[PDB]
């Protein structure tokens, strides 16, 4: 009774190729489960980390290049387009004919760049303010700089739109950088340098003379000017209650609490959200209701902006606009990125063109590419056997509440509720390949001219802002998806209450109807547990059944989630990255990521378990010494299987929120008794603690 089909063999092949049974499982299943994927797999020059879920996007690119490449006679208005955006992308002979006269031609619209200008004071010092030179990059270019105001999803009214204020982002991965000492020293030098080699080709592009000494005093200050933003944003684990963050205010009451001076001018927060909201005819006054989710960086910001004068301002503003822009420009400019992205991800290689371009095409045209890909790729049948599997551990999830002792009876009911009322998606939404007329509409005003790249990237960019500020009055689309179908990757939306599982993920070893269901239940049944999970967790539980911030627990119940969830801050905490040079994992920053994953694998086993007391036990793998129950933690270790760069990981341990693949797979599997009864592990083995953390 052992399986004789080729399906079988490939699948018993991929496993035993994987795994290393020269270890033994209960010392660490990581090891055990990919030791022979470490062996075989090196981290490409391209990437600063690998494992099946790099593998697998590398391959979906591979689609994408085929689908989008080649003309069709019979290709609709939007695949057309898609496919002069890419034909725009990839000729590099039109790009590097044009060198950097796009983003010169650009400057003036943003107000200069200083550093790069000869009498920046003169030509547009008079005319500045910080209201229009940050509402112009916001409206126009969808950059946000020093002050982050955008249009989302009120957290309190799930089918409502309001103004929100937040800390923005850096040019840096993470606030930890600017610290600039010690591992961090090379990223802040390199960060300089690139400031500095792009300052000197626009000079050199305009004939400018170039001041070495000068170049360096002013992008040294740009620096000096983000280390201070940077200091005054507020750290991760101070973000993480939604409660909390959540600040609703009027104009007129951040017009007071908040006050900037800024280039010696009095902010007005009225004149800065109407210099944004009249690019899409829509006025706002004092009254107008507004979401401050950083209210310690404004008050910070005020000390802060008193130092520095416009000049110095638009230099860290242009910058962070200009940063982006590099990479549509001509082989000089990319050379200049490419140096920082060595000395902060250890890439020593430029990702393949065709790949850039396909991932860029998808991104900005997901429902195009989403149904070239889905003809190119996607079975049908797939849709179908996932939906049944996701009815099972919606119903697991549910049925578990019973065993859940540590809620009360009305908490429990409330659960339920929420886990009744979350969208399922699945593959890809039916419209976009048996719609052509509504995919077409969707990309109507986009109008791409094949040997102007910079141009279509600039289009794109005031398309995607116009269409999210121009939200701003209307209500929420209940049929919109959180993700395209060309994605590897499965998603929890809060604010919806919806899980999306993309064709992308819906491939092996996730998931095939010719694969073993030990290895489907293992793969695919565990990411849908852990996207069902996150409606539960630290951040998703704060959530009700309609994405409305409300506190549907009970203070003991509430405690009890606290108390259960706490024991895996310390787990995790406890666990030492090597690849690190041993430093802790942040048990608080992964904790959201570390309930889904113990969460995920318990409703999937019970499900397999459900599904074999019902349809009975299916035929073994042949060559492989392994029951069923061993398989499905086999798959679900080497669905997780990589390895990281040295370099972006000793970084990354700080602000990762999720735990590497190694400690998701020993975190959880360390938690089940379920893992340590397929595998027999002897009572305080290291896969098997006494000590067990649970909270789903
Ligand atoms: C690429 O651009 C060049 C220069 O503008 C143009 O002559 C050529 O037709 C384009 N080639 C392709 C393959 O699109
Ligand atoms: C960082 O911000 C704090 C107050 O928010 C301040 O005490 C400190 O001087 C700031 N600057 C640096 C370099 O830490
Ligand atoms: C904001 O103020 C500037 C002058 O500083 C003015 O030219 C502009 O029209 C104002 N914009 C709005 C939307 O009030
Ligand atoms: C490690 O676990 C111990 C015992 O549970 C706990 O006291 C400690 O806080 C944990 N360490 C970290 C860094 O989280
Ligand atoms: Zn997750």
């Amino acid at each position: 009774g052992i399986c004789k089909s080729s399906d079988c063999i490939k699948s018993a092949a991929r496993l035993i190729q994987n795994m290393d049974a020269t270890t033994e499982p209960c010392t660490d299943f990581f090891k055990y489960a990919c030791g022979g994927w470490l062996k075989r797999n090196v981290i490409p020059e391209t990437s600063s980390r690998y494992g099946n879920f790099d593998i697998l996007r590398d391959e979906l690119e591979v689609v994408l290049k085929d689908v989008l490449q080649e003309p069709k006679t019979e290709d609709i208005v939007a695949v057309q387009k898609a496919k002069a955006l890419y034909r725009s992308c990839i000729n590099e002979s039109a790009i590097d004919s044009r060198g950097g006269e796009p983003l010169l031609k650009l400057l003036p619209d943003i107000y200069g760049w200083p550093v790069a200008t000869e009498n920046w004071e003169q030509k547009y010092g008079a005319s500045w303010t910080a209201e229009k030179a940050i509402a112009q990059l916001n409206s126009k270019y969808g950059k946000k700089v020093l002050i982050n105001l955008f249009v989302g999803t009120d957290d309190k009214n799930s089918v409502n739109h309001v103004i929100h204020i937040d800390q923005p982002r850096l040019g840096l991965p993470s606030r930890d950088y600017y610290e600039c000492t010690g591992i961090y020293k090379e990223a802040c030098t390199a960060y300089v340098d690139f400031m500095i080699s792009v300052a000197r080709l626009i000079r050199q592009e305009e004939r400018l003379p170039i001041d070495e000494n000068q170049l360096a005093l002013e992008m040294n200050k740009v620096m000096e000017l983000e280390k201070e933003i940077a200091n005054a944003t507020a750290k991760p684990e101070d973000r993480n209650d939604p409660m909390l963050l959540y600040n609703k205010m009027t104009l007129a009451q951040i017009q007071n609490n908040f006050s900037l001076e800024i280039n010696g001018k009095p902010f007005s927060w009225l004149n800065f959200t109407n210099e944004i909201m009249s690019t899409v005819n829509i006025s706002i006054t004092n009254e107008e209701d507004v979401v401050v989710y950083a209210p310690e960086y404004l008050t910070k910001l005020k000390p802060i902006l008193t130092k520095y004068s416009a000049r110095d301002l638009q230099n860290l503003m242009s910058w962070r606009f200009i940063m982006d822009l590099v990479s549509s420009l001509s082989r000089t400019y990319k050379e200049s990125r490419n140096a920082f992205r060595k000395a902060l991800y250890g890439t020593t290689s430029e990702t393949a063109t065709w790949r850039r371009c396909a991932n860029y095409v998808n991104g900005n045209m997901e429902n195009a590419v989403g149904r070239l890909y889905v003809e190119a790729a996607f079975a049908g049948e797939s849709k179908h056997v996932v939906e049944d599997l996701i009815a099972q551990i919606r119903e697991v999830f549910i049925q578990t509440l019973d065993d859940l002792t540590w809620m009360d009876a009305e908490t429990k009911k409330r659960a339920e509720e929420k886990a009744l009322a979350i969208k399922e998606r699945i593959g890809y939404p039916d419209d976009i390949v048996s719609n052509d007329n509504k995919l077409n509409n969707e990309y109507l005003e986009l109008n791409y001219k094949e040997d102007e790249y910079f141009e279509n990237i600039i289009q794109n960019l005031k398309f995607s802002q116009s269409k999210q500020l121009k939200k701003l009055r209307e209500k929420v689309d209940k049929d919109e998806w959180i993700s395209g179908a060309a994605v590897v990757n499965a998603f929890y939306s809060s604010g919806r209450n919806q899980i999306v599982f993309p064709a992308g993920i819906l491939q092996p070893p996730f998931f095939s109807a010719q694969q073993s269901n030990s290895l489907n239940y293992g793969g695919i049944g565990m990411v849908i547990g852990h996207d069902i999970t996150h409606g539960f967790d630290d951040n998703g539980r704060n959530f009700n059944k309609d994405g409305d911030l409300v506190d549907w627990w009970t203070q003991q119940s509430a405690s009890n989630f606290k108390e259960q969830s706490q024991c895996m801050v310390y787990q995790y905490g406890n666990f030492s990255w090597d690849l690190a040079g041993g430093q802790h994992l942040n048990g608080i920053n992964t904790l959201g990521e570390n309930i889904a994953d113990n969460g995920g694998l318990g409703q999937a086993y019970r499900a397999y378990q459900n599904y074999i007391k019902k349809n009975g036990e299916e035929k073994l793998l042949p060559g492989l010494d392994l029951n069923h129950k061993q398989l499905f933690f086999l798959n679900f270790a080497q669905v997780w299987c990589g390895t990281y760069r040295p370099e972006y990981a000793v970084n990354s341990i700080k602000t990762d929120v999720h735990s590497p693949g190694n400690f998701r797979i020993i975190g959880t599997l360390q938690n089940s008794a379920e893992f340590s009864e397929a595998f027999h592990c002897r009572k305080n083995s290291y896969m098997n603690p006494e000590k067990k953390c649970r909270v789903w």
